[PDB]
DNA sequence: AAAAAAAAAAAAAAAAAAAAAAATTTTTTTTTTTTTTTTTTTTTTTT
């Protein structure tokens, strides 16, 4: 939790030692992933993307730019029909990290996510009480059938996801309450099946500010591969019929947010420009994702958050490289074209 | 056929009128009992 990374006599000078051991080994970013959720299989670039949200990005004070507060929080979206694993990520991530909200379909309101006014039945006072959102403040909320999402609650999502504020302005009191909370959204496609005949864009049906909001995008889609299905055949089997320890990976989070403050280096800046110019390039295409400086400051998040997986504090060419990489292989950049379909 | 907007339903909280509920010993009178007294009457003593 918050607290205890906060408390400074939280590990051993062993146990330090032995942190900064793994980040100096090669893959950390290889084994951390798979050492998250054990039990689905071959999802490899989905559990990156989950690592680099349990890390976050760089939390940043621009109180004297008067900019207004930066999200550091990791936004992903997942997007398939309901044969994949994303409800079980999303149920994994929700057992995992302390201050886990969930949220489903309709089953959630506006007021019930923000907040409302409930007489307390042990005073008889009108008390204030926060939803799901607010609950998981400095945590994650992770929202399975996003589609399936009436515009009236949905609509709420853009106020967390861009200022990490939450200003509700009701009758008896006006406040601007804080949720800065990591989205963790499964949508599925149109006709609940991501049909080969249509483009992304229209597949996914989502507005393009709710898109652009996330930083992240991960198209499940399904490869007819003999070779993966017999695998996953095997793997669901063997669980049937049934490591990096739990623990060195929440000392490895723990001590990357206690201490890991990643700032940016003069490559790792020409760099993410490079890349935002080319991904607007790419992305300026009919039906693919668009890109926009929210893309680019998706980059910059995904960077630093790369860097505290490595332990290194310092934001540079390989992590802006590994953020590009993933946030085109997510969304399938590669196996799309400009006839998009 | 689905999404967005409108309207309705259900439910909870607050206010006003009207019926209900709670609190509430002291003071004066007066009757009976006892005693006191004035007169009548009866008894005893004396011549």
């Amino acid at each position: 939790g918050l607290d205890e990374e906060a408390e400074q006599k939280l590990f051993s000078e062993k146990r330090v030692e032995l942190l900064k051991e793994l980040s100096r080994k090669p893959d950390i970013y290889e084994r951390l992933a798979s050492a998250l959720a054990p039990s689905i299989y071959e999802h490899e670039d989905i559990k990156k993307g989950i690592l680099l949200q349990l890390f976050g990005g760089t939390r940043k004070d621009f109180s004297h730019t008067g900019r207004g507060k930066f999200r550091a929080e990791i936004n992903i979206l997942l997007c398939g029909d309901p044969g994949t694993s994303k409800s079980q990520l999303l149920q994994y991530v929700y057992n995992l990290v302390p201050r886990g909200q969930y949220t489903s379909g309709k089953g959630s309101s506006a007021v019930g996510l923000t907040a409302y006014v409930m007489k307390d039945p042990e005073t008889r006072q009108l008390v204030l009480q926060t939803g799901a959102l607010v609950l998981s403040d400095n945590g994650i909320c992770c929202i399975d059938e996003f589609d399936k999402m009436n515009e009236s609650t949905r609509s709420v999502l853009h106020e967390v996801m861009e200022q990490q504020t939450l200003s509700i302005a009701k009758a008896g009191i006006i406040c601007q309450l804080n949720a800065r909370t990591s989205v963790l959204a499964a949508a599925n496609p149109i006709e609940s099946q991501w049909n080969p005949k249509k483009t992304t864009i229209e597949n996914i049906q989502l507005p393009h500010t709710l898109l652009s909001r996330f930083d992240l995008i991960f198209l499940m889609l399904d490869p007819q591969d003999e070779a993966y299905d017999r695998r996953l055949a095997h793997h669901l089997v063997a669980l049937y019929y049934q490591l990096l320890d739990m623990a060195v990976l929440k000392d490895y989070i723990a001590y990357a947010h206690s201490t890991i403050m990643p700032r940016l280096s003069e490559e790792a800046s020409q760099a993410l420009i490079e890349a935002y110019v080319d991904m607007r390039k790419i992305g300026s295409s009919r039906g693919m994702v668009s890109a926009y400086p929210r893309q680019l400051e998706s980059l910059i998040r995904l960077a630093e958050a790369h860097a505290k997986v490595r332990l290194s504090n310092k934001v540079e060419a390989i992590d802006v490289e590994e953020a590009k990489r993933l946030h085109r292989e997510a969304l399938k950049q590669s196996a799309t074209d400009p006839r998009t379909g």
